[PDB]
């Protein structure tokens, strides 16, 4: 089997990127946040308390024919930004693009942060990290990935993200209609549950390669690319008047810039980033300061290859016995 959905921007910054998911019998369609940073699937749902709930969609369990409660289990789950969210579970029938998961744990939010609350747009997560950090007690649950993996022509999906645009997630096969030249295949660390691999250098702009072991994870449930402070340096340096800002939270720049391209190594290949991928707009309505879209990951432990990064390229997330990633140009 397969599947194929389309993943569109949930506004015009690309913050994040939504992914219609059918939920239960008769379908409950929810846009959810795919993120290869986490391995929880949650929904807002029929169950979140009424006063943390506006606007989105929610899923019902007592309207689905295939909803069974999970006796027992229960989960809660912190992310990286400060976000969180938890609740209990069911199983369910999940399908995205046209491929079905029977059995999948739904994971049904009581309680959401408030910036879930504040985004409409966003109707829950799927996670497609590694299955160990799924945080459902007592009895661990795996992601629709893993459930679908046995059932597809080949164990891999595809993340193809659109820079202001609509982009694609593929299940069960590559597309090689969607990419330009060949997929370098890098090697993926599962010992923390990301997706981990390691880079092998940057540039910035026209400037010379710089070979350097950057290891970091491929995440597209974040939205920036945070690298190293001294790349990072290296990358605002050649913008006048950027400078990092603690009151705002990062780097910004003149919003008059014209920002450079910054190139990331995947093996001996390399995926440029535009200049235009790393505007993230005026910090505040009508401000001429504007954020950066490549940060410090000083202080997060982990260097971060979010959206601005993966958007550049065509990434096979690929499942088998021994996980990789590819990345090509597109």
């Amino acid at each position: 089997s397969t599947g194929s959905a389309t993943t569109t921007p949930i506004d015009s910054l690309d913050d994040a990127y939504i992914t219609p998911v059918q939920i239960g019998t008769p379908a409950q369609t929810l846009n959810l946040d795919f993120d290869t940073g986490s391995s929880d699937l949650w929904v807002f749902s029929s169950e979140t308390t009424a006063s943390e709930v506006d606007g989105q969609t929610i899923y019902t369990p007592s309207k689905s024919t295939t909803a069974k409660l999970l006796s027992g289990a229960t989960w809660s789950i912190s992310y990286g930004d400060g976000s969180s969210s938890s609740g209990d579970v069911y199983t369910d029938t999940v399908s995205v693009g046209g491929l079905t998961v029977t059995g999948q744990a739904v994971e049904s939010a009581k309680k959401v942060s408030s910036s879930f609350t504040e985004d409409s747009t966003i109707d829950g997560l799927l996670g497609l990290a590694f299955s160990t950090l799924n945080t459902v007690s007592p009895t661990q649950q795996k992601t629709f990935f893993d459930n679908a993996k046995a059932s597809l022509d080949s164990p891999v999906f595809t993340a193809d993200l659109g820079y202001h645009a609509p982009g694609t997630y593929n299940f069960g096969f590559i597309d090689t209609t969607a990419y330009t030249g060949s997929i370098t295949y890098t090697a993926v660390s599962t010992k923390q549950g990301f997706w981990e691999w390691t880079s092998t250098g940057y540039a910035v702009g026209s400037g010379t390669f710089k070979s350097t072991s950057i290891d970091g994870i491929a995440d597209t449930g974040t939205t920036l690319l945070y690298l190293p402070a001294t790349v990072v340096s290296a990358y605002w340096a050649q913008v006048s008047g950027a400078k990092s800002s603690s009151s705002v939270g990062g780097y910004v720049f003149p919003c008059s810039a014209t920002l450079p391209s910054f190139t990331f190594g995947v093996g001996s290949a390399r995926i440029v980033i535009p200049g235009d991928y790393i505007d993230f707009g005026p910090i505040s309505t009508g401000s001429s300061s504007c954020f950066g879209g490549i940060q410090s990951s000083a202080g997060i432990g982990i260097n971060i290859f979010g959206d601005v990064a993966l958007k550049a390229a065509f990434v096979v997330f690929n499942g088998a016995t021994t996980p990789t990633l590819g990345f090509a140009s597109k």
